[PDB]
């Protein structure tokens, strides 16, 4: 699993801890080990949403497997919960794009997964 | 919608109004509420396009539905259109990934779209 | 074909040459001309994998076909490779995702392929 996030928060808005609160909420939330978890913060972005540049995010969730219509609705839950406690993002200005990834479209360590 | 540039023109050289026109644009192409839509442009890059680093944009539309063949060609036009009237970006040098989500797939506000 | 790394690796650490090297080295393992190939490279991003800040990647290769089982695994040891030598980043922290895209998804010039 990798979690992305693209926000107009500023940088020094990013608490240093979240991108390991993240990880470990993300473990938690999919059933993954940490060691398999990436994730990425894009802070100080130039960016709109409903067309107001008050905080939001645009954010992605790439697993292999992991992913369907009841576990986003949960991932959404979990994710709007942090970015609204972490960043002070509204959660009505959040969107998260989930993507089921197939193994063999999931390079690592000079090979992919299938 | 969400539409996402990736250019490697300067930030001074992004007018100001530019993602304000963004989103009417795309409200007028796409038919969807202005509410709803989200852009989000990146200056600065480092990028190369065909070995050059003359200018040169990467980008993605997401939406629910309204994509296929025609409808792109039409978006195709208008957002190539933008970027070499804005940011001086020949269009020969854009690319846009377009990319139809299934509403399960889009999170917002603690849930998705389904 | 369209590369894409973000890295916790500082600019300075990105060699000269190191965005025609991915053009030259991705035409050949691609086939496609380096005209049409463009390349996109992000340092300095704030990154974890596996809840470490140790340097690492996530990347996306999108093209129009040459995207499946043994050319995946093919790409992977090529990207990998280069990332470990060129940017001193482990194989073992970097993800790549791998995007088959339709030619009537991929707009460019005006118009979309086919
Ligand atoms: C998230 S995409 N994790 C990738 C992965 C999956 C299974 C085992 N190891 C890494
Ligand atoms: C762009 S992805 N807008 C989101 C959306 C689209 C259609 C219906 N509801 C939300
Ligand atoms: C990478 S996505 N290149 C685009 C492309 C592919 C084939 C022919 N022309 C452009």
């Amino acid at each position: 699993p990798m979690f992305i996030v693209n926000t107009n928060v500023p940088r020094a808005s990013v608490p240093d801890g979240f991108l390991s609160e993240l990880t470990q909420q993300l473990a938690q939330a999919t059933g993954k080990p940490p060691q398999y978890i990436a994730v990425h913060v894009v802070p100080d972005q130039l960016m709109a949403f409903g067309g107001s540049s008050e905080p939001c995010a645009l954010c992605s969730l790439h697993s292999i497997g992991k992913i369907g219509g009841a576990q986003n609705r949960s991932y959404s839950k979990l994710l709007c919960g942090l970015l609204a406690e972490r960043l002070r993002i509204s959660p009505d200005r959040v969107y998260i794009n989930y993507y089921d990834m197939n193994a063999a479209n999931v390079g690592w360590n000079n090979s992919t997964f299938a």
